[PDB]
């Protein structure tokens, strides 16, 4: 009978729960996209978690799209992680860093030299973005050459082998949420005609080299793979998920990664006419362990574990407002309520100070 609290072998790991601290933006570095004391405070807090993966953290300049999010590809970024991966491991936790290139989810005013956000394809994302003068429209990236790929590998390589010097436990690829990785993955946002485009083997292609570089720094074990199959965030869409994202649940699986954690968007059932792409399925196509994501309480966590759909649990919200998230389900205790208005940005407050039981 296993369930949420059941310990877990996660390569040479041993995970005390199922349950996973998700990836969180805060958007709370300090001058250089530095990591500092109150982030390791932060993790240190969320210590109990069985893995913790820290906040998307850029691999390189031009992969940030937001105002103060930390990066790892600075001594000085590798520094402030140290930091943090210090505290977590003092107070007896498990940390992955998650990978992180915005691709065009981003503003010339963020980008080295005032340029052009990068992309698989010339698409504005619509609406607005955040700047350091507030928001503005987004422009259109620039498509990249087949001859820069070679390049968006190496920033990736390098920002894994900076977190191996930060300390952490591994890495996880963001390949979610309509990212860099995500814009290729997907044929909404990628309409290239070289060996990066078309077909699903060439729009994975991206993922699959990264993969490959990253799994050259680190044990394979200590690398994951993040993928949201129904999300519509930042305008990336693919026309046929089920398709798409189980040929990249196969296809991993070469690679013997740490794990394949699937973002279940939260209004996929309701957008829509039902679930195109089940979790089941690129749960019986990728061979080894799975996180699941997305609205999860104690008791859908312990179902999908008892049931054998899944075998970690991460959750992001509840983590933001209950350090002791793993204390709080197993007691049944009373959760603390997350405030929004605090998530990005700003200091303690609605960070550090949500309380312990
Ligand atoms: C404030 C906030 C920041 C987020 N930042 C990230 C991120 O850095 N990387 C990522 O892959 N997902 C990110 N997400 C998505 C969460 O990891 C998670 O998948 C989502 O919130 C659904 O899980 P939940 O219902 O347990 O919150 C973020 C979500 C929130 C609320």
């Amino acid at each position: 009978n296993i369930n949420l609290f059941s310990s877990y072998q996660l390569g040479e790991l041993e995970l005390p729960n199922r349950i996973v601290m998700a990836p969180l933006t805060r958007s709370r570095a300090g001058e250089g996209n530095v990591p500092h004391q109150l982030n390791a405070i932060y993790y240190g807090q969320r210590a109990s978690a069985g893995l913790i993966i820290a906040e998307a953290t850029q691999v390189t300049p031009q992969g940030q799209g937001y105002p103060h999010t930390p990066g790892i590809h600075s001594p000085e970024q590798v520094a402030g992680w140290k930091l943090v991966t210090d505290t977590v491991h003092q107070q007896g936790g498990r940390i992955f860093l998650q990978l992180w290139h915005v691709g065009r989810i981003s503003h010339p005013d963020l980008q080295p030299d005032g340029g052009l956000p990068v992309a698989p394809s010339a698409i504005a994302p619509k609406g607005e973005v955040l700047t350091y003068e507030g928001k503005k429209p987004y422009v259109t990236p620039r498509a990249l050459d087949t001859s820069e790929i070679p390049a968006i590998v190496e920033q990736y390589r390098q920002g894994a082998a900076n977190a191996l010097a930060a300390g952490f436990d591994g890495v996880e690829i963001h390949a979610a949420n309509g990212y860099l990785i995500d814009q290729f993955l997907r044929d909404g946002t990628n309409k290239r005609t070289d060996e990066y485009g078309g077909a699903i083997e060439n729009r994975a292609r991206l993922l699959l080299e990264v993969t490959e570089a990253i799994t050259s720094v680190w044990d394979s074990q200590r690398v994951g793979v993040r993928l949201s199959p129904l999300t519509t965030l930042n305008g990336c869409v693919d026309s046929h998920p089920l398709e798409t994202f189980g040929y990249v649940a196969q296809a991993l699986n070469r690679f013997n990664l740490s794990y394949l954690h699937i973002f279940e968007a939260i209004d996929a059932d309701i957008r829509h006419g039902g679930t195109v792409v089940p979790t089941s399925h690129l749960r019986d196509r990728f061979t080894g362990t799975l996180i699941v994501n997305g609205g999860y309480t104690r008791e859908k966590g312990d179902t999908v574990i008892a049931n054998k759909a899944a075998d970690l649990v991460a959750f992001g919200t509840l983590f933001i407002s209950n350090p002791d998230l793993p204390e709080r389900l197993e007691v049944n205790a009373p959760l603390n309520q997350a405030d929004p208005t605090t998530f990005y940005g700003g200091g303690e407050k609605g960070y550090t100070d949500y309380p312990f039981l």
